[PDB]
């Protein structure tokens, strides 16, 4: 089914002033209820898996960092039913400062967020061989693993 | 007054194939023709000494890099808002004579009065580096466009 621009913008900052409230039961409704959150591998401990869990985590980060997001640049794409965010995550009470980008799918049915692939604005970690997303599964997602150029 | 030109999903697309496509071939002139002359790349701060100014030097790193890395890009994901004239694209950056794999996403800017591209925008799945105060783009002038610098949480 068809799912407009408008709408996904609706739920994404929906889910945005939720986190920002660190309003549970408002970020669980934006999402389908499996939906999992994916960050660079060596961070959160992996994937959030379920909205309960995303919103739990969120509300977490308020309370113990301060967190604030803001939504800096927002493209939506209504032919893929896709969107991409660029956001600051205030962590208030540290006094740090982390951007990043994050790829979202929704489920066109339901016009929710079923999945979101979050990058950071932070430099290659050295002597790390692969610096992908954490418990992703590339290969089954039909990812190259390998690259296709000939090694010298 | 004016009209800012939509720029068909097709254009965009077509440009950033193109790119990529140069990126691998190491073609300089294929990659220059996909910007506006003055635009510039962001990388996360502390990457590749800051932000590549202008088609040319854009072009020139990456041939670089394929030449002694063996530089090897994927698109993975392609997000397109003809709405905006802006893109996203997860990409892979395979190192492949250093034997890594890097990737990422990135945000794209079409100028629309040329339906070429004017600024990318990238972020990596690297984790957070430790101890620094500030993980955002290198030489982005966050202040001048708007953007957020501090807290909102922090009276203002
Ligand atoms: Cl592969
Ligand atoms: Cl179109
Ligand atoms: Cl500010
Ligand atoms: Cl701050």
């Amino acid at each position: 089914p068809t799912l407009s621009r408008a709408a996904m913008e609706k739920v994404i900052r929906t889910y945005y002033d939720g986190c920002n409230e660190a309003d549970e039961a408002k970020m669980i409704a934006c999402f389908v209820p499996e939906a999992v959150h994916y960050f660079p591998a060596g961070m959160y401990g992996g994937a959030f898996r379920g909205a309960a869990q995303i919103a739990h985590r969120w509300r977490t980060a308020v309370e113990t960092l301060g967190s604030y997001w803001t939504i800096d640049a927002l493209v939506i794409d209504a032919e893929t039913a896709e969107a991409a965010i660029e956001w600051t995550h205030f962590k208030t009470n540290q006094d740090k400062v982390l951007r990043g980008a994050e790829c979202v799918e929704f489920d066109r049915a339901s016009g929710l967020i079923r999945e979101i692939r979050a990058f950071y604005a932070s430099p290659q970690a050295e002597g790390i061989a692969r610096l992908e997303l954490g418990d992703f599964d590339y290969a089954g997602r039909g990812y190259r693993v390998t690259s296709p150029r000939k090694p010298a």
